[PDB]
C-alpha cells in the first residue's frame, strides 16, 4: 500500500477550517459567575461591565500567610531583620521597606538594582544585572531609555505598590491533585506581574531549600543576569506589555483551572471514532487558531524558563500573552495526570524568529471578542510532553499511554456536549529538544482528541511532507472505519513487532508504513 498523490500546490488538507467549531459561537451559555469550593473569584461579579475595570472582592485587603495561599509581599507577616539600639534583631515590615525602596528616582540602571536589593539583601552578591544595564544603556537609544525611567518604571512602581488595594483576596495555591479554578482581573494580574518584575514575592528565591521547591520561579531576577542577547528582546516584549497596561488599565478577566483525572480510558477498548482534521503547513496556533483550544507545549513547571533563559514555544507564548506568567505564582509542578487551562489572556506583542533568533516585532492589538464573564475568547492548555533520552523509548506502550492520557486530560471538558466544544489547535508537541517523533505525536493527539470528541486543526510550521503524511494516515484510518481502540492496538503491535526486540538506534520500518501494511493486510 502506497498512499495516493495529493495536490502539490495546496497549503492545507482535510476539513475546511471554516467548518471547525470555535468560540464564542460554539460555547454553552455561561452560568452566573460565582465563587464556590472549587472556584475562587477575586472580583465583584455584580459590577462587571464591558470596558470598565473590574472591582476587587472583597473591598478591603484580607491576608493569609500560610501553606495554602500565595504569600503576598504586602502581608504584615512579610518581615525582615532590623538592628535595634544594641545591635539585636527586631522584625521590621518588608512591605514598608519595599515601598520606600521603590519610591525613588531611577535615572540609572544601578538605581533600579539598588532598590531591588534593599528588600533582597541576601542576594546582593548573587543577583547579576548585566543584562539590565545592557538593555538600558546599549540596546535602547537615549529617548527610549528616558521614557523607560521617567514614565514606564514609575508607573510600574505605582501599580506594584497598589497591590493590597487591587488584590484584596488571598490567592489559593493550585496544588498537585487539586481540581480548582481561580478567576481574576487583568488589572490584578498587572499588579502581580509588576511585583514580579521588582522581585517582591517573599520566599520564592531560595535554592538551598524552600517551601516552593515544587513551583516555578515568579520573580524576574534571572531576566537581568548574564551576557545573553535574547534577554533584551524578552525585556522589550515585557515592557511592551507594561507600557500598555500602565497607559490604559485592562478591563478583562482571566480564569486559571488545574485539571486532574484519576481514571482514564482503557484505550484498547475505546470505541470512539476519529474526528475531523484540518492540517496545514501555513499559519500559527495563536493567529489562525483564533477561538480554538490552543495547545501550549509546556514544561511540567508551567512557562518553562520564561523568567530566565528559555525562549522556545512555551516561553514565547508566555511572553506575548504575558498574563500567563502569573500562573507561575500559584501553579504547582504538573503531575502525569494533570493540565492547566487558562482562559482570557490577551496577546500584547508580535515577534519573529525562535530561540536564538527571537525578536520582538511590534505591539499587537488583540481583536478577540469577550465572553459573558468578559474574558477574551482565547483558551490555552499547558500539556507537558515527556523528554526522551533515546528515540525508541517513546514507542514503549506505557509511554504511548502516558502521552495519550496527558493530551486527553488537556482536551476533555467533562459534562459539556461535544457540539459546544471548539476544535483543538495544535502541532508538533514535544518534537524539538525533547526528542519526540512528530508522526507518532500527531497520531496520539488525534486519538486524544477523538476520545474527547473534538476536532483537530494541526499546524506543521512549514513541513508540507509532514502535512501530507498526517493527512494520508488520518484518511486511511477514517476510510477504513478504525475507531480509537483499533488504532491504539496497532501502536502496540508496532512496538512488539518492530521496537521491543531491536538493537539499533532506529527500527527497520517506520510507524506509518507499518500501520498501512498491518491494517490493510
Amino acid at each position: 500500500y502506497v498512499p495516493p498523490n495529493l495536490p502539490p500546490d495546496k497549503k492545507w488538507l482535510g476539513t475546511p477550517i471554516e467548518e471547525m467549531r470555535k468560540m464564542p459561537r460554539c460555547g454553552v451559555r455561561l452560568p452566573l459567575l460565582r465563587p464556590s469550593a472549587s472556584h475562587t473569584v477575586t472580583v465583584r461579579v455584580d459590577l462587571l461591565r464591558a470596558g470598565e475595570v473590574p472591582k476587587p472582592f472583597p473591598t478591603h485587603y484580607k491576608d493569609l500567610w500560610d501553606n495554602k495561599h500565595v504569600k503576598m509581599p504586602c502581608s504584615e507577616q512579610n518581615l525582615y531583620p532590623v538592628e535595634d539600639e544594641n545591635g539585636e534583631r527586631t522584625a521590621g515590615s518588608r512591605w514598608e521597606l519595599i515601598q520606600t525602596a521603590l519610591l525613588n528616582k531611577f535615572t540609572r540602571p544601578q538605581n533600579l538594582k539598588d532598590a531591588i536589593l534593599k528588600y533582597n539583601v541576601a542576594y546582593s552578591k548573587k543577583w547579576d544585572f548585566t543584562a539590565l544595564v545592557d538593555f538600558w544603556d546599549k540596546v535602547l537609544e537615549e529617548a527610549e531609555a528616558q521614557h523607560l525611567y521617567q514614565s514606564i518604571l514609575p508607573d510600574m512602581v505605582k501599580i506594584a505598590l497598589c497591590l493590597p488595594n487591587i488584590c484584596t483576596q488571598p490567592i489559593p495555591l493550585l496544588k498537585q491533585k487539586m481540581n480548582h479554578s481561580v478567576t481574576m482581573s487583568q488589572e490584578q494580574i498587572a499588579s502581580l506581574l509588576a511585583n514580579a518584575f521588582f522581585c517582591t514575592f517573599p520566599r520564592r528565591n531560595a535554592k538551598m531549600k524552600s517551601e516552593y521547591s515544587s513551583y516555578p520561579d515568579i520573580n524576574f531576577n534571572r531576566l537581568f543576569e548574564g551576557r545573553s542577547s535574547r534577554k533584551p528582546e524578552k525585556l522589550k516584549t515585557l515592557f511592551c506589555y507594561f507600557r500598555r497596561v500602565t497607559e490604559k488599565k485592562p478591563t478583562g478577566l482571566v480564569t486559571f483551572t488545574r485539571q486532574s483525572l484519576e481514571d482514564f480510558p482503557e484505550w484498547e477498548r475505546c470505541d470512539k471514532p476519529l474526528t475531523r482534521l484540518h492540517v496545514t503547513y501555513e499559519g500559527t496556533i495563536e493567529g489562525n487558531g483564533r477561538g480554538m483550544l490552543q495547545v501550549d507545549f509546556a514544561n511540567r513547571f508551567v512557562g518553562g524558563g520564561v523568567t530566565g533563559a528559555g525562549l522556545v514555544q512555551e516561553e514565547i507564548r508566555f511572553l506575548i500573552n504575558p498574563e500567563l506568567i502569573v500562573s507561575r505564582l500559584f501553579t504547582e509542578v504538573l503531575d502525569h495526570n494533570e493540565c492547566l487551562i487558562i482562559t482570557g489572556t490577551e496577546q500584547y506583542s508580535e515577534y519573529t524568529g525562535y530561540a536564538e533568533t527571537y525578536r520582538w516585532a511590534r505591539s499587537h492589538e488583540d481583536g478577540s471578542e469577550k465572553d459573558d464573564w468578559q474574558r477574551c475568547c482565547t483558551e490555552i492548555v499547558a500539556i507537558d510532553a515527556l523528554h526522551f533520552r533515546r528515540y525508541l523509548d517513546q514507542f514503549v506502550p506505557e509511554k504511548v499511554r502516558r502521552e495519550l492520557n496527558k493530551a486527553y486530560c488537556g482536551f476533555l471538558r467533562p459534562g459539556v456536549p461535544p457540539e459546544n466544544l471548539s476544535a483543538v489547535a495544535t502541532g508538533n508537541w514535544g518534537c524539538g529538544a525533547f526528542g519526540g517523533d512528530a508522526r507518532l505525536k500527531a497520531l496520539i493527539q488525534l486519538l486524544a482528541a477523538a476520545a474527547a470528541e473534538r476536532d483537530v486543526v494541526y499546524f506543521t510550521f512549514g513541513d508540507s511532507e509532514l502535512m501530507r503524511d498526517i493527512y494520508s494516515m488520518h484518511t486511511f484510518l477514517t476510510e477504513r472505519k478504525l475507531n480509537v481502540g483499533k488504532v491504539y492496538r496497532l501502536l502496540l503491535r508496532y512496538y512488539r513487532e518492530e521496537c521491543r526486540d531491536c538493537s539499533s538506534p532506529g527500527p527497520d520500518t517506520k510507524l506509518y508504513p507499518f500501520i498501512y501494511h498491518a491494517a490493510e493486510s
